[PDB]
RNA sequence: CCUUCGAAGAGUCGCUAAGUGGGUGGUCCAUCUAAAGCUAAUAGUCGAUCCUAAGAGAUGGGGAAGCUCCGUUUCAAAGGCCUGAUUUUAUGCAGGCC
């Protein structure tokens, strides 16, 4: 199960090479070849398994053999539930593609609309996409070629059914070709509506592939990056895993806290993968430190035992969260004690936790003991460009991420103060972010 | 190449507007972007000269596309003269008459 096994081309190998894979995961060493056949894939593998190049490569491959070319429009479409993992998917797809003259582009709720058409109008020949925005751009864009489909690949269609996105992919279906469309689906568990939208989006007979209480924090919206501070830094000698929803919040916080003499890591989809697993490598074996992460980054690491997690923004899939705090401590066996921050506003997340039946635990902070700090943050993100500018990408990416959460009785961004918001953030004032309120 | 943004001519279009608006065509579609602009291929002494007469006619103002016309003191800032120890926070004109 090696890569180098597969007769591939030779961008390919040289990009597999420059991110570090050399022995292959079961999931990517039993999907990839039949993949090269052609066939239609039902798989079952869980998130971070290491699917994502097993969809990846023969999407590319083909791309490749066909030799496409900017004006023969879009020729792989990847249907993505949340925004944040699309953006970790095109940020994979980008390293497969460094020397391959095809042309790869993201579609996701939020994002800049008429950019994204013009992105569409130049040529893009892979579409990283969420089922919300495709259908617009599918019906309302003139000049987005798609007739040229060669394959199609859905992820996490559990996730895209519990959103409530099944209408939205049934048009979609209807809309895109048939006939020349080798189609590809991935889902972690399997119900009644997985199949059925198995059925109309695939050929018939495809193969198929199968594979300690928590705690919580009430705090303000402009107090929470504040109190996160200070804990972090009176505790610094224990290992802390800080989970971020967005990419860009997670960078700003990391270099935020270099900046101000207190040693963190970083991981986030838009680092080079390299990197990435240095830096978790690096986690691993320092038994001091804190690293900062997306929550979707961290779905295929194994975590190992760290002495808190704390969860700061609103995870991607409570579903998930919700078993991960034992998942965990059934994989670790030291205490890793969960922390879990929430604003009053979003205070019936609770209901959930009790609901579920987990033993639930508050924990107070006195007020005075805040690190008062946020005058010299105020004073340097006026001073400092780069950090003013990736304090500003990092309050876009959290409001871009709160908006479109699946949890709309819970996470609401109409009840959610955007002075307060942008108060932890160093901004007196809040920056302008085009968000539908 | 990547990323974050991204205005658009009103007494005008048609009594009097609009902004995924608007203009013009085609048997829903097609095509442009007005109400802004530039761009080659014998006398001091006798008369006049001075004065005003009926009237004509500038200025002020108004009409008319204009050559020009009306109106003659009119809702014009329409000009002369005089006085003074040199003018009281220190030598930058004050007052009066018609």
């Amino acid at each position: 199960e090696k890569f180098e096994e597969l007769k591939l081309s030779q961008p390919t190998l040289k990009a597999i090479e420059k991110m570090g894979f050399t022995t292959m995961t079961s999931v990517q060493a039993r999907t990839i070849p039949p993949l090269l056949a052609g066939r239609d894939v039902l798989g079952a593998a869980k998130t971070g398994s290491g699917k994502t190049l097993a969809f990846l490569i023969p999407a590319i491959e083909l791309l490749h053999s066909l030799k496409f070319k900017p004006r023969n429009g879009t020729g792989i479409i990847v249907i993505t539930p949340t925004r944040e993992l699309a953006l970790q998917i095109f940020g994979v797809a980008r390293e497969l593609m460094e020397f391959h003259s095809q042309t790869f582009g993201i579609v996701i709720g939020g994002a800049n609309r008429r950019q994204e058409a013009e992105k569409l109008m130049k040529g893009v020949n892979m579409l990283i996409a969420t089922p919300g925005r495709l259908l617009d751009h599918l019906q309302n864009t003139k000049g987005f070629v798609f007739k040229n489909l060669k394959a199609l690949i859905i992820d996490e269609a559990d996730r895209i059914l519990e959103i409530g996105f099944e209408d939205e992919m049934r048009q979609i279906i209807k809309i895109l070709p048939n006939e020349d469309r080798q189609s590809m689906l991935f889902s972690a568990t399997q119900t009644t509506k997985v199949e059925d939208l198995a059925r109309i989006s695939l050929r018939p007979g495809p193969l198929f592939i199968n594979v300690l209480e928590q705690g919580y924090v009430v705090c303000d919206s402009d107090k929470r990056f504040l109190l996160l501070f200070s804990f972090l830094k009176r505790n610094q000698k224990k290992k802390i895993i800080v989970f971020l929803s967005s990419c860009n919040s997670v960078k700003y916080y990391a270099e935020l806290l270099n900046y101000i003499d207190l040693p963190v890591l970083e991981l986030h989809g838009k680092q080079k993968q390299q990197k990435r697993t240095n830096t978790f490598f690096e986690f691993c074996n320092a038994e001091r430190g804190i690293l900062i992460c997306t929550d979707v980054a961290a779905r295929g690491l194994d975590i190992p035992a760290v002495d808190w997690i704390i969860q700061f923004d609103p995870p991607d899939d409570p579903r998930d969260y919700i078993h991960r705090v034992g998942r965990t401590a059934r994989g670790t066996k030291g205490k890793g004690k969960s922390l879990m921050f929430l604003t009053p506003n979003e205070l019936g997340f609770l209901r959930y936790l009790k609901a579920s039946k987990v033993p639930l635990n508050e924990y107070e902070f006195p007020e005075n003991k805040i690190a008062n700090v946020q005058s010299q943050l105020e004073k340097l993100i006026k001073s400092n460009y780069y950090l003013h500018q990736t304090a500003k990408d990092g309050y876009r990416s959290y409001l871009q991420a709160y908006a479109s959460h699946s949890l709309k009785t819970v996470y609401q961004i109409d009840k959610l103060d955007l002075a307060k918001v942008a108060k932890s953030y160093g901004f007196p004032v809040p920056p302008k972010v085009n968000i539908t309120i």
